[PDB]
């Protein structure tokens, strides 16, 4: 079947890990392991199409940013994450998003911008900045809990259809 290749990355402790766990098992992930680099895959169902989905899980740990270059190389669509209660890692997301543009030599590659988190009251990034930002790369924003699971079907479905657009 067709088989999609997303990769998950952003800042430490955003919520990659427990985005993708919430999507693929279906259960909430409460404690903090930082991730090196984890593989999921999963059959599913989007738009009446039985597709693959492979899923590469990535560390957003500075002791791990010489791996990014070959996970950026093989993807074929970013989840790019922030949490909206770490205004840092929203202002992280820039490298990746301009790392993944070298990478594919491309201004046009598919990524979704998500905004993690959004259960938490404790909110410093607002969603207009992010909605700009998103609007900058061509690209949506969709904000997510993986503690609710709101959002993460959303997330990571629009991101299979984005490098269905491509
Ligand atoms: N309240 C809340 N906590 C969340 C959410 N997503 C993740 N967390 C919490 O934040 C912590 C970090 O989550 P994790 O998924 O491990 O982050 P990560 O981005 O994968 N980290 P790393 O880059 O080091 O692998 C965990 O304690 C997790 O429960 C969310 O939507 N809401
Ligand atoms: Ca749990
Ligand atoms: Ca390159
Ligand atoms: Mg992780
Ligand atoms: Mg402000």
């Amino acid at each position: 079947m067709t088989e999609y290749k997303l990769v998950v990355v952003g800042a430490g402790g955003v919520g990659k890990s427990a985005l993708t766990i919430q999507l693929i098992q279906n259960h909430f992930v409460d404690e903090y392991d930082p991730t090196i680099e984890d593989s999921y895959r999963k059959q599913v169902v989007i738009d009446g199409e039985t597709c693959l989905l492979d899923i590469l899980d990535t560390a957003g740990q500075e002791e791990y940013s010489a791996m990014r270059d070959q996970y950026m190389r093989t993807g074929e669509g970013f989840l790019c994450v922030f949490a909206i209660n770490n205004t840092k890692s929203f202002e992280d997301i820039h490298q990746y998003r301009e790392q993944i543009k070298r990478v594919k030599d491309s201004d046009d590659v598919p990524m979704v911008l998500v905004g993690n988190k959004c259960d938490l009251a404790a909110r410093t990034v607002e969603s207009r900045q992010a909605q700009d930002l998103a609007r900058s790369y061509g690209i949506p924003y969709i904000e997510t809990s993986a503690k609710t699971r709101q959002g993460v079907e959303d997330a990571f479905y629009t991101l299979v259809r984005e490098i269905r657009q491509h």
